[PDB]
């Protein structure tokens, strides 16, 4: 019924781990990120892995992108800089990448419903495979959430930032999107957990 991607893994156990729950995951690279592993670490766990493992970046420009793809052999990409649709579509046809954009939501300004519109005409501008969407922290996040829903209801978007065990049950039930992505909310100092995986997904684990 849903997605469960499980982002940044950064060894072969985190990767193996990963796989027995999450519909997806993810490898950062060339990004500002605690995740980040370099190209050729980031090939070797994308040659291994059993599901579909993203390539992650905040890259922004396409030569950026292809040399990555080239050097990781990537078949999925998480595009999460605001890279033009034309040159996510020269990715795709060149390289035979499919991609899942990741879109900053929008907090200025300031009835929820006036972000979703500035945010489902951005959307809208792309070409993509999955919708992801990067909610924010402090108590703008309620207003995130908000936005969020708005958008669920036209995408089967995919709703990632900031969710744990403890607050995803919540989020999903709030927005319910189709999917959800989750980084440091399953880690044990960095690592990613099995028992926080487990309780993430006990939570989603209801439809
Ligand atoms: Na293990
Ligand atoms: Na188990």
């Amino acid at each position: 019924v849903e997605f469960v991607k499980i982002c940044g893994v950064k060894t072969m156990d985190e990767l193996r781990l990963v796989e027995r729950y999450a519909d997806a995951t993810g490898v950062v690279v060339n990004s500002r990120s605690k995740r980040k592993v370099p190209l050729k670490t980031a090939a070797e766990l994308i040659e291994m892995a059993e599901i579909p493992i993203y390539l992650v970046s905040t890259m922004k420009t396409f030569p950026e992108w292809a040399n990555a793809v080239e050097k990781t052999g990537a078949e999925y990409i998480q595009v999460h800089s605001d890279m033009h649709p034309k040159a996510v579509n020269r990715l795709k046809d060149e390289y035979g990448v499919s991609v899942m954009k990741a879109f900053m939501v929008p907090r200025e300004s300031d009835d929820p419903a006036e972000d979703a519109e500035r945010l489902l005409e951005l959307i809208g501008q792309y070409e993509v495979d999955k919708i992801l969407l990067d909610t924010g922290v402090g108590s703008g996040r309620r207003h995130d959430y908000r936005v969020s829903a708005i958008i669920a209801k036209e995408y089967p978007i995919v709703l990632a930032g900031g969710l744990t065990p403890e607050n995803v049950g919540e989020a999903i039930r709030w927005v319910k999107p189709a999917g959800v992505d989750v980084s440091s909310g399953v880690e044990r100092n960095g690592v990613k957990d099995r028992v926080l995986i487990e309780a993430f997904m006990a939570v989603v684990r209801n439809g």
